[PDB]
């Protein structure tokens, strides 16, 4: 499997790592890829797309790298299964509600409730691992 993410200070990156650990613990292999190093063609062959991005202003996906990536794959992901996650600070998850709506709008099937954690995982570490385990059970 593959996990693609954008992280500005490392919070979402840490989540990606933990999610990967859960998939690996379930017996499967997974590679975490920063959005800047992703190859669209290879990503599009995947059964499930696991995508993560922290909340940027104002309650939107990161604009210089992540959003362009999403816009680029938008027309080629109808029917694909996707799992969403990300870290946020002061909001209540609005950016993720929108991200979920957007992906559904492109024809994707959002397989699980998006995982959102405030700031660094730390206390939510097991939650991240468990989310990975749920995806591996799909
Ligand atoms: C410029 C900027 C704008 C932000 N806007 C929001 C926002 O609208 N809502 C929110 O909850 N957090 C907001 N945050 C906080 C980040 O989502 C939060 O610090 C998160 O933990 C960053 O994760 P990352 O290290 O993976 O980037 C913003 C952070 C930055 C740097």
């Amino acid at each position: 499997m593959k996990i693609v993410y954008w992280s500005g200070t490392g919070n979402t990156e840490k989540m990606a790592e933990l999610i990967a650990k859960g998939i690996i613990e379930s017996g499967k292999d997974v590679n975490t890829i920063n959005v800047s190093d992703v190859n669209i063609d290879e990503l599009l062959n995947e059964d499930i797309l696991i995508l993560g991005c922290s909340a940027m202003n104002d309650e939107v996906l990161e604009e210089s790298e992540f959003e362009p990536f999403i816009e680029e794959i938008s027309t080629k992901i109808s029917g694909k299964k996707v799992a969403l996650f990300g870290s946020y600070g002061w909001g209540d998850g609005k950016w993720m509600r929108d991200f979920e709506e957007r992906m559904n709008g492109y024809g994707c099937v959002v397989v699980e409730t998006p995982l959102i954690v405030q700031n660094e995982p730390d206390e939510a570490e097991q939650d991240c691992i468990e989310f990975g385990k749920k995806i591996a059970n799909i």
